[PDB]
């Protein structure tokens, strides 16, 4: 059995791609790439697609649990928010790809203990003004879950204890930090 069975992930995940096109609405620019629910199928997808650092400005990748669309309006995001990593322009070269892969692994390896159920997904925005990576969680009022996810995340990325990252609610974004670690 251990010799021929793929390793199932705790969740099935969906990878989404966004390309900025001014002809279309934001939602129409968002497309589902594919889904996977094993370790082997994750790496097959990851090894097939461009590194975030090679995407043209204006594109996003989003990895979300199957059934959760990567948008504020989803029932599992509308009360939620995001831990935000803001990258300067030089970090496109040094940190963007390594941080994004670490983020993908935090998701699929369920690295937030009994709070991994609060995780909805993650998003990388490739932007000329400065890239962004974020982990999206389901309820911005859940102080224990949000602060635990942020503390674990900051350490898995290896950010110096000097650096401060913020958590913002999607309701505020759509219309400040709620937490910092």
């Amino acid at each position: 059995p251990e010799h021929y069975i793929k390793h199932p992930l705790q969740n099935r995940w969906a990878l989404w791609f966004f390309k900025n096109d001014k002809s279309k609405t934001w939602q129409a620019n968002l497309r589902l790439i594919s889904k996977f629910d094993t370790v082997e199928d994750f790496w097959a997808l990851y090894n097939h697609i461009q590194l975030s650092s090679n995407l043209m400005p204006g594109c996003d990748y989003s990895l979300f649990k199957d059934g959760i669309e990567p948008m504020w309006e989803d029932e599992k995001n509308k009360r939620g928010g995001r831990w935000l990593i803001t990258l300067n322009k030089q970090q496109r070269r040094s940190d963007l790809d390594r941080f994004w892969l670490e983020t993908l692994l935090c998701l699929i390896g369920e690295s937030f203990d009994d709070y991994s159920d609060d995780v909805c997904g993650a998003v990388v925005n490739v932007r000329a003004k400065g890239d962004k990576i974020a982990i999206w969680t389901t309820e911005c009022e859940n102080r224990d879950a949000v602060t635990h996810i942020g503390r674990v995340y900051k350490e898995r990325l290896g950010l110096p204890p000097k650096i401060v990252i913020g958590y913002q609610s999607h309701a505020d974004t759509a219309t400040k930090n709620r937490f910092v670690v």
